[PDB]
DNA sequence: TCATATCACCTGCGTTTCCGTTAAACTATCGGTTGCGGCCATATCTACCAGAAAGCACCGTTTCCC
């Protein structure tokens, strides 16, 4: 019942679950967070950190689930950017954005050149 | 005037036995009220899918090469 305490929660189940080799509900985890903290920086650093090593890892990289996911939060955010409604995109949650001059997220950008190069889209890697 | 026996009686007193009354602890449901959770509505996220513009490979007519 508590918003300060389910975010809290929801960080220390993630931390255990990084510490066993269950992909499923490591991509579960993942996906609840980048679903409540939309665009979010420092949650977008803790997804590919906790990426960072083996075959586990790059299986949920190179899902073609994940690249659907994260071609809708850039759709979201070009919508914010912008004004616009974009085909697909997902539900602006995070309304507090501030980005006058319309710069790009670098961290949308490269999190979705990555989910690209690490499933052998090169041509696509090279574009964002 | 007291002390036995026997019969009609019938009407009367107030006797004499199992049932009824006031009210018990313990008994069998069942109700005024307590807390606990389905179907279905919504905006959002998603699985399974085809179609287009474009890839790309199987093929053999061509003609240059063994």
């Amino acid at each position: 019942q508590d918003p300060e305490r389910v975010k809290m929660m929801k960080f220390v189940k993630l931390a255990i679950v990084l510490q066993m080799d269950d992909e499923e509900e490591l991509a579960e985890n993942l996906r609840g967070l980048l679903n409540q903290f939309q665009f979010n920086r420092k949650v977008l650093q803790v997804f590919m950190y906790s990426l960072c090593r083996g075959p586990s890892s790059l299986n949920i990289l190179s899902s073609t689930i994940q690249q659907k996911f994260f071609l809708r939060q850039l759709k979201a955010f070009d919508s914010c950017r912008y004004n616009t409604e974009v085909n697909g995109q997902a539900s602006i949650t995070n309304k507090e954005v501030y980005n006058p001059n319309k710069k790009s997220s670098p961290y949308l950008y490269y999190i979705y050149a990555v989910l690209l190069y690490s499933s052998r889209g090169f041509l696509s890697a090279l574009q964002y």
